[PDB]
DNA sequence: GCTCTACTCATCA
DNA sequence: GTGATGACGTAGAG
């Protein structure tokens, strides 16, 4: 019987990470590791590692759990990423995580130029 | 007997301009009347009447002719609008031939201020 | 801490 | 005189 690969302990694994993004992982070690496990917002993805609608909105990239938008069912439905694939991605993209703080200081000296 | 509407002379029609631009228009007065009846590209829609992509892509707002693009069949297909369509959307869009030369002037002052 | 689309230009197609 | 899409962004309206 297959174990989470966190702990090594438990044998049921968190339903979402599962199913959805093919992680053996429980519940318990999915909170506890948020780093790797977290789910994030479309928005969430783009403000924190700055990929792109393309990059995001491409299927064979990421894997994806969609909700009705909270905010309204009529709205566009939310679009949930877990962390350690989105992560893997801006790194690639961005060379590591020195990288993205770099691309992150960039941007903020444009928005105090811009001002 | 139906008549074309420039020359109220001609019975055959100019068949793009009929069957595509539903315009009872012949040939002859096609091409005597580019100021209603040319046709021009999605490019040159853009460039001379400063209309977008979601205004030329609606296919509610023009018709429009598909033709292979010119450069390879491999990219995407030309499009082609009747002047007197875009241009009735753009005088509509940016009030009038003024609005559009407006228009024309504050674009070109960014170019020159960038 | 919601998301899509729309508002100059190059490039590749 | 070819066209779609993607970029330093960001606001609306959904
Ligand atoms: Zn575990
Ligand atoms: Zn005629």
């Amino acid at each position: 019987a297959p174990k989470c690969i966190e702990c090594h302990i438990n044998i049921e694994m968190d339903p979402v990470l599962h199913d959805v993004f093919k992680l053996q992982v429980c519940k318990q070690c999915s909170k506890e590791h948020p780093e790797k496990y977290a789910l994030l917002t479309k928005t969430e993805c783009k403000e924190d590692y700055f990929l792109t609608d393309p990059e995001l909105n491409d299927e064979d990239l990421f894997h994806r759990l969609e909700k009705p938008n909270p905010h309204s069912g009529t709205f566009a439905r939310m679009q949930l990423f877990v962390r350690c694939e989105v992560e893997a991605f801006a790194f690639k993209k961005w060379g590591g995580e020195e990288g993205l703080d770099e691309e992150w200081q960039r941007r903020e000296e444009g928005k105090a130029h811009r001002r």
